[PDB]
């Protein structure tokens, strides 16, 4: 192992970087080590065994507490550890494989006191709680202490409290910071190993920053010369956040501007983070990982400048002068608990064990924790939202403002978070979910895998499975066409995508910490958001689609004064808040997709949408043929599946929805008139905020059109199809296609379009996310394009790359002459189309093909 490992290290520290921690294999020859160390390696093994060495259920940790357990229990001998130290090591992999030996321990007069202030200061006690309690009650001293420890909130009151004062040194960087400028695409495949990732961060030029090599390397020399002013480093921006929900981006800022975790190797938490306006998901991410994120005005901060941050004073200023910089105000009080605990879930997870042995012990109630803010008279009714979060938790309705722990239902992973995701679990100790369901999908690395993605797909399939979860297959397609496929009307859930967006219920998209622990417990913090009510009154004109009206919204919200393009001092009235959609209560439920999946380039935290039952009921009755048919096609955990189909069938039975109350409150409210979108809606290259009419970008010429997100359905497809028929030869543009599930594939195929994109020169990918993400193929570099998928961030479809996001219908028309097409043109176009719209437009249902209830038919309920 030795040899083969510290070439690794050279490897790697030629490359500036840390090595990757031990796996299973290397701690077991490492083991062997330990037992009879060779001369001259005593302080390495001992070093590699206690830091190096991932915690909680990681399979080397397995190894590793095993090994510790039999020195502890004399099982086992090594020269360099003595059965002390082994307990004391034990108390240090917070979870998981190391309480039993800890918990054993105390009914040895030698070591229980070692064991007793190592599982004082553990906090993933989960259900082993009660084994102590039950050693305490059988007269054990040692496990007395450790209640009572844990009912004085030792683990809480021994780490150092915020400071009243911090000094830092700004980095700052002007214009929004999106998650992918902080973690790019092409390099999703190293997300996993930190140290290895965070040199991707900020790889591309932008102002003021300086890449060690521009779009491979990051300003890490720009960032540590800035180290050397003596003082921390602080993230500061005008917008930050926005876009993705990959944890990584947080990874990565924390590895070089964080603290290290004690014997947690290559993970940093801790740091501070400043901007106009913080993303609600970065928030979250930034909160739960252990850093203290704070909106306020930054145009006064620069590069390079020194600050004095009071937390509690919720001021800025100078450090050389004392001049006042900015003032502001913490979300929440409990934040100051947060960043103590080391991030908001291990105080959650604390806090909890600390009243649990406090209502063991007969004691009245901590005073020791800050409580959230009460919530005025209950005198008015609720929001749709409201209602659905407040079902969720026992009560009628939640209040904006309040903090709540709302069961989860639903909880979706797919292949780029999902890596990182299993890594947070393995570090909350997961052995199993709580939550009623968790779907695992592989449509973001299907199409072009690199060797470690096939691993991926070799592997968390069953990590998933294992836990009760459901697990996709690569080839399947796009999470959301499927999850959406499985969820039980108002109800919530969460999952590791911004795009988790229910068009039935409520989600709430979260980072891979805050899904890991939601899946683990069934439950999920939530300060409440305040809604925004958007409106959308009369009847579509001609030509206008779906996603015509998606665009609207921040086109009549800029034009109303609640938004802005520009992005220092931005306003945004969406950002931090929940979408809620009235006015189209008929959509099918897919079309209702296609609203509250854009309500994440909003920067809403989640999203509602009002709807009659008939469009529920088609779905859900296509639905449960879908599962069935699955369960007949061997799919990943079959009682989830099983419950899930009862669940539907319960509601079937008994179709009620929720509805909101006529005095609802709501802190902005914007009514939308149909019949004042005469014109298809663009959204211009590179801000999915900045909509624009057709008539304002008639004429740009376009390289390469995509047509295919989960923001899509069959119909799109028939659409473009009809479209390309009409006017054959080949494409003067290069054309991507990429239906989102194998079955729209299927169906497309059987119908004979296959033969019409391949006529016209296109390409079709296999379903999955494709160009949507970046992170696999790409546009060619500069190129113009036009595209169904969600955003068009600079530098995401492709390197130097111009994207107009629109409808599929305008996109096909697009492709056809080359260049965005004028108003009339458009409509000429479509008129064609519209003749057979019928038959364009129908939707997959399930229970009405032979293939699929077939298979369904065959099925018994186990
Ligand atoms: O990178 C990821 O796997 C997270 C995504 C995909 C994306 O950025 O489209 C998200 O939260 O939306
Ligand atoms: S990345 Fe995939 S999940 Fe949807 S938003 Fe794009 S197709």
């Amino acid at each position: 192992m030795l040899e083969e490992y510290r070439k690794h290290v050279a490897e790697r520290a030629a490359e500036g970087i840390a090595p990757k921690p031990l796996d299973a294999n290397q701690m077991a020859a490492l083991v062997e080590l330990l037992k009879n160390p060779p001369a001259g390696e005593e302080e390495f093994l001992l070093d590699l065994l206690t830091n190096r060495v991932p915690p909680g259920v990681d399979e080397a940790a397995y190894v590793k507490a095993g090994f510790l357990a039999a020195i502890a229990k004399g099982e086992a001998k090594s020269p360099l550890l003595t059965p002390e130290k082994a307990i004391e090591l034990l108390g240090t992999m917070q979870g998981g494989y190391n309480i039993h030996p800890l918990i054993d321990a105390l009914d040895d007069a030698k070591l229980a006191p070692i064991a007793a202030k190592a599982l004082s200061h553990t906090l993933l006690m989960f259900d082993n709680f009660y084994d102590v309690e039950e050693k305490a009650k059988a007269g054990n001293e040692y496990a007395k202490q450790v209640m009572q420890s844990w009912a004085d909130a030792e683990w809480f009151l021994n780490r150092p409290a915020l400071a009243e004062k911090l000094t830092v040194t700004v980095f700052k960087v002007t214009g929004e910071t999106n998650t992918d400028d902080l973690s790019p695409a092409p390099d999703a495949w190293s997300r996993p190993d930190i140290p290895l990732h965070a040199l991707a961060m900020l790889k591309n030029a932008r102002e003021g920053i300086e890449p060690d090599q521009p779009g491979v390397v990051g300003p890490i020399k720009q960032i540590e010369a800035l180290q050397q002013k003596g003082f921390p480093l602080a993230y500061v921006g005008d917008v930050v956040g926005t876009g993705s929900s990959r944890k990584s981006a947080t990874n990565s800022v924390l590895w070089f501007m964080g603290d290290d975790i004690p014997h947690v190797p290559n993970k940093r938490g801790g740091g501070l983070c400043l901007g106009g306006k913080i993303a609600p998901i970065f928030f979250n991410t930034m909160e739960d990982a252990g850093a203290l994120p704070i909106e306020v005005d930054v145009s006064n901060l620069n590069m390079g400048d020194v600050i004095d941050v009071y937390p509690y004073k919720g001021e800025v200023r100078n450090h050389e002068t004392g001049e006042l910089l900015a003032t502001f105000e913490l979300k929440t009080d409990v934040l100051i608990d947060e960043v103590r605990a080391g991030g908001r879930i291990p105080l959650i997870i604390g806090r909890g064990l600390t009243t649990k042995a406090r209502e063991a012990l007969g004691l009245p109630h901590s005073d020791v924790f800050r409580q959230a803010k009460d919530v005025a008279e209950s005198d008015r009714g609720f929001s749709l939202a409201q209602k659905m979060v407040g079902r969720a938790c026992g009560v009628k309705g939640i209040r904006p403002g309040a903090y709540c722990e709302p069961k989860m239902t639903s909880v979706g992973s797919q292949d780029t978070t999902g890596p990182m995701t299993r890594d947070e679990l393995k570090d909350l100790a997961c052995l199993g979910f709580s939550a009623d369901l968790v779907m695992q999908s592989f449509c973001h690395t299907a199409a072009y895998p690199k060797p470690v993605d096939v691993n991926t797909h070799h592997t968390l399939p069953d990590f998933i499975m294992n836990r009760g979860g459901v697990s996709l297959r690569p080839g399947d397609g796009v999470i959301h066409s499927w999850l959406n496929r499985m969820l039980l009307p108002d109800t919530v859930g969460t999952g590791g995508d911004s795009h988790t967006r229910f068009p039935i219920g409520i989600s709430f998209p979260a980072g891979s910490g805050l899904v890991a622990f939601a899946a683990a417990t069934g439950v999920m913090p939530l300060d409440m958001p305040e809604s925004v009510l958007v409106r959308f009154k009369g009847k579509m004109q001609p030509g206008i689609t779906l996603r015509d009206l998606v665009h609207a919204i921040p086109l009549y919200a800029i034009k109303q004064g609640l938004l802005t393009v520009e992005k220092k001092g931005k306003k945004n009235i969406f950002s931090g808040r929940i979408l809620e959609i009235e006015g189209l209560p008929d959509l099918k439920v897919e079309q209702a997709f296609e609203l509250t999946d854009a309500s994440a380039e909003r920067s809403a935290a989640g999203c509602t949408i009002k709807l009659n039952k008939e469009p529920i009921i088609e779905y859900l009755n296509s639905n449960i043929v879908l599962l069935k048919w699955m369960i007949a096609e061997g799919y990943g955990d079959r009682r989830t599946l099983e419950r899930r189909i009862q669940g539907m069938e319960k509601w079937l039975a008994n179709p009620e929805l929720l509805e909101a109350d006529a005095d609802a409150e709501y802190a902005a409210v914007i009514d939308i008139d149909l019949a004042d979108i005469k014109e298809p809606i663009l959204c211009a290259p590179n801000d999915p905020d900045d909509a624009r009419p057709l008539s304002a970008v008639q004429g740009e010429k376009i390289d390469e059109v995509f047509i295919g997100s989960c923001m899509t359905n069959i119909g799109h497809f028939r659409a473009a199809g009809k479209l390309l028929d009409a006017h054959k030869g080949q494409l003067p543009t290069r054309l991507w296609v990429a239906p989102p599930t194998r079955m729209d594939a299927a169906q497309l195929t059987e119908e004979g379009y296959y033969s019409v994109f391949g006529k016209s020169g296109a390409r079709i990918e296999i379903p999955g996310c494709s160009l949507c993400m970046g992170n696999q193929a790409r546009v060619a570099d500069g190129a113009t394009v036009v595209s169904t998928s969600t955003r068009n961030f600079p530098n995401r479809l492709g390197t130097g790359a111009n994207v107009f996001l629109a409808s599929a219908e305008l996109a096909a028309v697009a492709a056809l002459i080359g260049k965005l097409p004028t108003p009339e043109e458009y409509q000429t176009y479509v008129a064609q189309v519209d003749k057979t719209a019928v038959d364009t437009y129908r939707y997959l249902n399930f229970n009405q093909l032979s293939q699929y209830t077939e298979k369904a038919d065959g099925v018994i309920f186990q």
